[PDB]
């Protein structure tokens, strides 16, 4: 027993991070057989970035300006090109450790690991969700770009994410691995505001089922709800619309703890309506959303 | 920005993780050199466990006897011995990925990264505390034992816990790499009572200076107190005692930001006398002690 924000082991990414300079500007790129992908804005200077024409700015570089480094050793650059927002750099040597793998592009409210680096090497990794808003809640600082979100399945793992920014609000932008943003933001230094950050509804109700499962279980109440009712209380807490495909993908947990997933919606209800009360849920004073209803199972299965 | 409870890259503990059998038994060790370390209660059966004799039960055990895989292909046992709560398992060939390593018995409040696996395989990987009580809590299901908690320095990895088991209450029990439990605990399945679980206070202090260098900083006030008058509060709330060590621990954050250690715990007193009033802290509703000062100089520098 026991329920904890859990990344997935890392070491399959770690043997894909290097570093990537460009003039003055030192990022992580993501090697994967013969191809480093890398933010485009490794090219900017900070100056570039108020206004960056990428395609002038691309013109004048070269091979032989794209320092890729892999632990120790310089990698050789024998072609670029640039997809969207990322680079991606043609080296002359495939990764001998590259591990099966997927590029996927994810949806609000699904979460992933990321491997915090700097310079090529990883100083951590945590678990984060891809908020509503397309933005995400990490934790890095100048240099960490090029840093990489994943998951991972048996042996593939499933890139989602890149990071390129941060808003001046201190939350996160980045892109896919095609270099597509998540959201509306822009690897420009402008004003970019993210909207409402909506809590996951579905996310918080796999994590009540954790809870239940693991002995928490004071929030469980006598009631219960509809769809239509629970949503009402969902707008005016800004939590995500809960759906019927949302009350499909609780069934497992539904199944496992005899709770219906229409009587969870109620304790959730009670609980947005008149708080903790000072009490505490798996260790958390706030209800949390950045676990699936896949990683409660996951964890609570012990998934290698 | 942003701060994240973030876990050590766990890459090179991943290749030292092997499963062990004992006839009916399967957990996981730790493959370091020619040695591969477990729980010594591998040799048990789940009614063993009620009052068992390790000598006596170790006794009917040979090498062949300790089933020992690492991924699919099988480790030969040639020497096995036990060392408190510990086996190690001498096998014929070095492991090839064994990093640079320590074995270190941590102290209460100190924090380290979890690699959960079961058989042999990794699972996940999270931020543990020991507690002041000497439990973790952690996520372990049956199988996760023998998975292990460590530190990284640049490429050292210094191993501190090997899980053993959940006592009736849902916290964790482990010991040391050399076998030695931390806390008052045993190996056998008995009314373990864990003590008072107070909190880490120069944790939760690192992770308030951690708060104004991210910029929450809404509860920061007009006060100050002395470490008597803290430690007053301090008693009444569970926290551990702060002492000058503390204070001094505290130093390189009071310098990065500019409030004096005390002043912060001014601030620690009327949050604890006066509870958040609806507010968060680093995203959170309580006050967070599972980051060391060394944790949050460590995060807010990007130490790879
Ligand atoms: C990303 O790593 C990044 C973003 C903004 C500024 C900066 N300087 C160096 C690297 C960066
Ligand atoms: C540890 O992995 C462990 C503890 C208790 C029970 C159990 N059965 C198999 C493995 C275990």
């Amino acid at each position: 027993s026991g329920f904890r924000k859990m990344a997935f082991p890392s070491g399959k990414v770690e043997g894909c991070m290097v570093q990537v300079t460009c003039g003055t500007t030192t990022l992580n790129g993501l090697w994967l057989d013969d191809v480093v992908y890398c933010p485009r804005h490794v090219i900017c200077t900070s100056e570039d970035m108020l206004n960056p024409n990428y395609e002038d700015l691309l013109i004048r570089k070269s091979n032989h300006n794209f320092l890729v480094q892999a632990g120790n050793v310089q990698l050789r650059v024998i072609g670029h090109s640039m997809q969207n927002c990322v680079l991606k750099l043609k080296v002359d040597t495939a990764n001998p450790k590259t591990p099966k793998y997927k590029f996927v592009r994810i949806q609000p409210g699904q979460t992933f690991s990321v491997l915090a680096c700097y310079n090529g090497s990883p100083s951590g990794v945590y678990q984060c969700a891809m908020r509503p808003n397309f933005t995400i809640k990490g934790s890095f600082l100048n240099g960490s770009c090029g840093s990489v979100g994943f998951n991972i399945d048996y042996d593939c793992v499933s890139f989602c994410y890149m990071h390129h920014m941060e808003l001046p609000t201190g939350v996160h932008a980045g892109t896919d691995l095609e270099g597509n943003f998540y959201g509306p933001f822009v690897d420009r230094q402008t004003a970019q505001a993210a909207g409402t950050d909506t809590t996951i509804t579905v996310n918080v109700l796999a994590w009540l089922y954790a809870a239940v499962i693991n002995g928490d279980r004071w929030f469980l109440n006598r009631f219960t709800t509809t769809l239509n009712d629970f949503n009402l209380v969902a707008m005016k807490y800004n939590y995500e619309p809960l759906t019927q495909d949302h009350v499909d993908i609780l069934g497992p947990l539904s199944a496992q703890t005899g709770i219906a997933v229409l009587d969870m919606c109620a304790s959730l209800k009670e609980l947005l309506q008149n708080g903790m009360n000072g009490r505490t849920i798996l260790g958390s004073a706030l209800l949390e959303d950045e676990f699936t209803p896949f990683d409660v199972v996951r964890q609570c299965s012990g998934v290698t």
